[PDB]
C-alpha cells in the first residue's frame, strides 16, 4: 500500500554513505545474477569448444577451452559471492533504517502526554515497536533478497532464452515460473491447517500426560492407571494421524513442485532437440537451456513462507506507524517565554474545574493561592483528588476552564520544558529503574558528577545505607535487583531532588509507607531540605498529623478551597490522630 | 552410543505391518538414490545422441533421442517422488515408534510407587517424556531422511566416477565431501556465537525500551527524555553491531561453501576435458561427471543444525530411557493371593514403626487394632500423623519394621490390586481432573453406567447442584473449568467412593473445608453413607468434635497408641470446642 513507500523513500534515503551502501546492494545485486546467467553461457562454451574433431585438431587444455573452464569456475563463485556481499551490504542498511524508526517512535512515544500512557497497556508499546521493526525487517530482507532477485533473474533468462532460441523458451519458463509460484503458494496455504492441528493434538497429548500425572494420588486410589494409559494412547494416536497428514503433505508439496519444473526441463529439452536436429542449435545450447532454467529453480524457497508474512509485516508496519501518528494533547503555545524562575515563586489558582473524563469533575471551581517562599500545604479525604494537583499544575493535564498562574503568568503561555524544569517532583509510588543505586540517584541531574551523588545521598541520609549494601552505590536495585523497602525508595526520590535542584518543589504522598517512624524521620529530613533555601514547598498528605507543622494549611472538601489556618484550628476536622 | 540401538532395534521392528513398512522406506531410499544417479546418465544419453551428423543421419526426435528424454524425465520426477515417499512413509513408521515408547515410559511412570512422585519436580516428567519424545524423532528423522541418503549418493557417485573416470574423479568428490561437512560443521559451530550475542543483545535494547516506558511519569519529571532517547540509540547500536555480524557469518558460510564446491567442479571440468582431447571420454561425459557432483551439493543444507542436534536428542533420549529404568521400591510378593474379602474386615497393626526419612520415625512402634464391620476414628494433633496411616496401609510406603494385618494375614503377602481394590479413600485435597463433572464421578469405577453415576450423585446429595450448573453435569470443572468450593469437591470424593464400593472405607480428613455447616453435612451425608451396609470405616480429623459420635475412638500422641473409648471420656483431653 502506502506503507511501502512510507518505509522506502524515507529511511534507507536519508544521508551520502547510506545511499552509497544502497547503490552497493543494488549494484551487487545486478552482478550477481549477470554472472549466474553467464555460468551456463561458459559452460556450453566448454562444451562446444571441447566438441571438435580430438584426433585431428585437439591440441590441449588451456589452449582449447582453458579460458572458458576457468570462467565458468570464476562466474559460478562470483555469483554466490555477490549474493552473499548484497546480503550483507543490505543487513546492514536494513538495521539502520530500522534503529533509525524506532528511536524516532520511541522518542515520539516519550513526547505524547500522560492520557496516551494510561490509556495503553504498559509493555504493549515495546511490543508494539518490536513487531513493527521485525516487520520492516522482514519486508525489506524478503524484498531484496528474495523477491526482487527471484524476478530480476526471471527476466533475464526469459530476455535470453528468446534472444538466442525462440519465444517459445521464454513462453514455457515464465508459465514454469507462474505454475511453480501458484502451486507453492496454494498448497502451502492449504498445509498450514494440517501443521495447526498436529500441534493442536501434540499439546493435547501432553496436557493428558500431565492431568494424569499432577493427579497421581487420585489414580492409584481408584485402581485406573489402565484406563489413564489408554487415555495417553488415544491422545497420542490422534497426535500421529495428524503427524501423518504433515508430512504427507509436504510430500505432495515436494513432489508436485519437482514434477512442474522436470516437466518444464523435459519439455525444453524436446524443444531444443528439435532445435539440433534441425541445424540451429548445438549440443551446448541443450545444455545452456536446462542450466538456466534449472537455475530459476534454486532460489525458491522462500515462496513458502512469503505471502503470510509480507501480510503480517504490513499489518505491524501499519500499526508502527500508527504509533507515529498520534499527536499530543497538551500543546506548547507558540513564541512561548521561559519567564518567572527569578521572581519569588508563587503559585495561584484561579477558578479552575478539573475531572478526569470531563463529565464527572474531580475540581469543582476551585482558587486557591500559594505564598511566595513559604511551605504549604493541602490535605483532605483520601480520594479527594490532591493527588490530581501534580498533573494539574505539571501540566500533564490540561484544565478544562480556568487559568493557573505562577508569579502572574500563564502555565499555558511558558515553555513547556522550562515549566518541567521549574517543578520537583517526590512522586506517591516512586519507581526504581532496573539499574544501579547510582543511576537512580544521578537520574535528578544527569550531567552531575559523582561527588555531588555522593553529597545528595548525605543531604537525604542514606550514605551509611548505601554503604552498608554489598556493591556499595554500585547495587543492582529494582524489580530484577535488590529489593528494598518503600522508606528508601522514597529517600532516593528525595535525594533525585536535590540534584534536580528547583524552584518549586512538591511532595505528593511523600511520606506513604508503612512504619510511622520511617517517615517522621523522613518529614524530619525533607524539613531541613526545605527550610534556609526559599524553596517555595508543596505538600500533600493524607494524614495531617504528619504535616502538622506547615507554615500553612490550604485544605479540600470535594473539590473546593473551604478555610486556611494553622495546627490546632484546623484540627477540629475529623480522621483524628485519637485512634493511633 | 547403546542407546541407538536400544531405540532402533526394538521399536521399528516389532511387528509384521511396521517391519513391512521399514523394508517399504529402505527399498524407497535405494530406489530413490539409484533414480537419482540415473539422471545425469540419461542427459549425457541425450547429449551424445544427438551429437551426429545433423544433415546426414539425424531424422527426428523420438527416433533418435526420445526414449533417454523421456527416461531423463521420468528418472528426475521418480527421484524425488522416491524421496518424498520415504520421508512420508518413515514418518509414519518413527510416529508409531514414538507413540509406542511413551506409552510405555507414562505406564510405568504411574506404576512406580509414590515416593518417586514426591521427590520429582511435577510437570518435568512430561517435559522428560516430550524431550525424549522429540529426540527419538530428530534421531530416526535425520538418519534416515538426511544422513543415509547421503551417504548412500556419495557412495554411488564415487562408484560410478571410478567405474567409468578413473579413481581420481572419486578422490576428488569425497574430498570435496569431506571439506564441504568439515567447513560447514566448524563455521557453523563458530556462528551460534553470533546468533546468540544478537538475541541477548535484541532483549537488552527491548528492555531499555520497556523500562523507559514503564517509568514515564519519572522520565517526564526529571526532563529525562532525551536521556532516554539516548539510552535506547545506543542498545539499538549494540544490537545493529552483532546484527552485522551474524549476517557477514552467514555470508562467510554460504560463499565459503559454495567456493568448495564451484572449486571441484572446476577441477572435474579440467579432468574431463583433459579426458575428451585425449579420445577416452565424450562431451556428454562432462556433463555426466558436471551434474553427478553437482546433484550430491543439493541435500546437504542437514549439515548446519546436524551435529549439535544429535547432541541434544541423544541426551534427551538418554534422560527418557533413564526414566524407563527406574525400579519400584515396593515389592508384590510372588505368589500372593487375594483375600479376606469376604471375611469380615479388621485391620490389625502390630509394632510398626514408620518415618519419611527413616532416621526420624513418625509412628513409633504403633500397635492399634480396627475391629471388623465397625465405624472407628484416629485423632490427635495436627502433624501427628494420622495424615500418614493411609499411604502406609494403602501400601503406597513401607513399613521399615513391624506387620499389617488384613483379616489374619499380612498386606505385603496380599497381591497389591487386590489391596488397593479393597481399600476406598476420601483424601485430604480432593484432586479434580481438567474434564466433566461426569468423569470425575465416573472415576470410581469407569465401567459404571450412567444411571449408576445419577444414583452415586443422588447419595451423597449433589444431584441439584450439578443441575444447577449450567452445562448440567457435562460442566467444564477443574483448574481450566468453573472453579468450585472444596466442599463440593469432597463430596465429588465422597460419590467417587460410592462409585467404587470397597469394603474398607477411609475418610482422611475428609470434612477440612472452611464453613462448619457444610463439614457437619458432609459428616452427615458419610454418615448414612456408612451405616446399615457393613462398611469397616476408618476416620481422620483433627477436629474430634466433628468425629464425636464414633463407634470408636483411638487416640494418638506422638506415634503411640495411648487410650481408646467414647465420646466424653475421651473429650478431656485439650483442643476442645470451648473456643469455637
Amino acid at each position: 500500500a502506502i506503507i511501502k513507500q512510507m518505509s522506502r523513500y524515507l529511511w534507507p534515503k536519508d544521508s551520502w554513505s547510506d545511499k552509497a551502501r544502497v547503490l552497493l546492494a543494488l549494484s551487487l545485486l545486478v552482478g550477481g545474477k549477470v554472472l549466474n546467467v553467464h555460468v551456463p553461457f561458459y559452460f556450453r562454451e566448454i562444451i562446444d569448444r571441447l566438441n571438435i574433431d580430438v584426433a585431428a585438431v585437439g591440441g590441449t587444455v588451456s589452449a582449447v577451452a582453458g579460458a572458458v573452464i576457468f570462467a565458468y569456475g570464476a562466474s559460478r563463485i562470483g555469483a554466490v559471492v555477490s549474493q552473499e556481499l548484497r546480503n550483507a551490504v543490505f543487513s546492514s542498511v536494513a538495521q539502520k533504517a530500522i534503529r533509525r524508526v524506532a528511536t524516532q517512535t520511541f522518542g515520539h512515544l516519550l513526547n505524547l502526554d500522560l492520557s496516551f500512557h494510561l490509556s495503553k497497556q504498559t509493555g504493549g508499546l515495546t511490543r508494539a515497536i518490536d513487531r513493527g521493526t521485525k516487520g520492516i525487517s522482514y519486508l525489506l530482507t524478503s524484498m531484496v533478497f528474495h523477491i526482487v532477485p527471484t524476478a530480476l533473474e526471471i527476466g533475464m533468462v526469459c530476455g535470453i532464452l528468446t534472444y538466442q532460441f525462440g519465444w517459445e523458451f521464454a513462453a514455457i519458463t515464465a508459465a514454469t515460473m507462474a505454475a511453480y509460484t501458484a502451486f507453492t503458494i496454494t498448497t502451502t496455504a492449504w498445509r498450514t491447517k494440517f501443521r495447526r492441528q498436529a500441534n493442536a493434538a501434540d499439546n493435547a497429548a501432553s496436557t493428558v500426560a500431565v492431568d494424569s500425572l499432577i493427579n497421581y494420588e487420585a489414580v492409584k486410589y481408584f485402581n485406573n492407571e489402565a484406563y489413564e494409559i489408554a487415555r495417553y494412547d488415544k491422545a497420542l494416536q490422534a497426535y500421529e494421524r495428524s503427524s501423518i497428514k504433515v508430512a504427507t503433505s509436504l510430500a505432495f508439496l515436494n513432489s508436485g513442485q519437482n514434477i512442474i519444473f522436470s516437466s518444464a526441463l523435459t519439455l525444453m529439452m524436446w524443444l531444443g532437440a528439435r532445435g539440433v536436429l534441425a541445424g540451429d542449435l548445438s549440443v551446448g545450447d541443450l545444455v545452456l537451456i536446462n542450466q538456466l532454467v534449472f537455475q530459476l529453480s534454486v532460489p525458491l524457497n522462500f515462496l513458502g513462507s512469503v505471502y503470510r508474512e509480507l501480510r503480517q509485516s504490513l499489518l505491524d508496519m501499519e500499526t508502527l506507524f500508527d504509533l507515529q501518528k498520534v499527536n499530543v494533547t497538551i500543546r506548547e503555545a507558540p513564541n512561548a517565554k521561559p519567564l518567572a524562575l527569578p521572581k519569588g515563586g508563587e503559585i495561584r489558582f484561579e477558578n479552575v474545574t478539573f475531572g478526569y473524563y470531563p463529565d464527572r469533575p474531580i475540581l469543582r471551581n476551585l482558587s486557591l493561592t500559594i505564598p511566595a517562599g513559604k511551605k504549604v500545604a493541602v490535605v483532605g479525604p483520601s480520594g479527594c483528588g490532591k493527588s490530581t494537583l501534580l498533573r494539574l499544575l505539571f501540566r500533564s493535564y490540561d484544565p478544562q476552564q480556568g487559568k493557573i498562574f505562577i508569579d502572574d503568568q500563564d502555565i499555558k503561555s511558558v515553555t513547556l520544558e522550562s515549566l518541567r524544569k521549574s517543578i520537583g517532583v517526590v512522586p506517591q509510588d516512586t519507581p526504581l529503574f532496573n539499574d544501579t543505586v547510582e543511576l537512580n540517584i544521578r537520574y535528578g541531574n544527569v550531567n552531575a558528577t559523582q561527588e555531588q551523588v555522593i553529597a545528595a545521598a548525605q543531604k537525604a541520609h542514606i550514605h551509611e545505607k548505601i554503604i552498608s549494601w554489598p556493591h556499595g552505590y554500585q547495587t543492582r536495585v529494582g524489580e530484577r535487583g535488590l529489593m528494598i523497602s518503600g522508606g528508601e525508595k522514597q529517600r532516593l526520590a528525595v535525594s533525585r531532588l536535590i540534584l534536580k535542584d528547583p524552584p518549586l518543589l512538591f511532595f505528593d504522598e511523600a511520606t506513604s509507607a508503612l512504619d510511622t517512624h520511617t517517615e517522621q524521620a523522613l518529614m524530619a529530613n525533607i524539613n531541613e531540605v526545605v527550610k534556609e533555601k526559599k524553596r517555595t514547598a508543596l505538600f500533600v498528605a493524607h494524614r495531617l498529623r504528619t504535616i502538622y507543622d506547615a507554615d500553612l494549611i490550604i485544605v479540600l472538601k470535594e473539590g473546593v478551597v473551604v478555610e486556611q489556618g494553622s495546627h490546632r484550628e484546623l484540627m477540629e476536622r475529623d480522621g483524628v490522630y485519637a485512634e493511633l
